[PDB]
């Protein structure tokens, strides 16, 4: 609903090894981080994604997708060369343009939480809870009801 509206309507994904249809995200959470390669810290935030998920995906079956933040291709080019998740090509890099102004993305580094059936936005915070949650007891971390 809402993540193919965002974005210029992306069909496929660039997985890993190659390319995977978007159908594959029919009815799961699905996150979006916003990132380059030249990026000032570019050492640390990367592999932790896989870690939380690949330790939960069976129980959780969600899916993280790539949302590069570079300029030329060559820094999202070697980036993508190892992260498996799926990414959305620059074919439709524009979408990740335009899709930050949709979760108010001051400045990346930063992670994004949504729902591919909702569509809307269910968790925008999912930069510090990723790493701050290891419980996974409310994943969707809406808003912030502490105050």
């Amino acid at each position: 609903s809402g993540l193919d509206k965002y974005l210029p309507g992306i069909e496929k994904l660039r997985r890993g090894d190659g390319e995977v249809e978007v159908k594959s995200l029919a009815g799961k959470l699905v996150f979006f981080y916003f990132s380059a390669s030249w990026c000032p810290p570019c050492r640390g935030f990367t592999p932790q994604l896989i870690e939380f998920y690949d330790k939960f995906h069976e129980s959780k079956n969600f899916e993280v997708v790539f949302c590069t933040w570079d300029e030329e291709e060559d820094g999202f080019a070697g980036y993508f060369a190892k992260m498996p998740w799926l990414a959305v090509p620059f074919a439709q890099s524009e979408a990740v343009q335009k899709l930050s102004k949709h979760f108010n993305v001051e400045s990346i580094p930063t992670l994004i939480g949504v729902d591919a059936d909702s569509g809307d936005v269910v968790t925008t915070r999912a930069r510090a809870t990723l790493v701050k949650d290891p419980e996974g007891e409310q994943f969707p971390w809406k808003d912030a009801p502490l105050e």
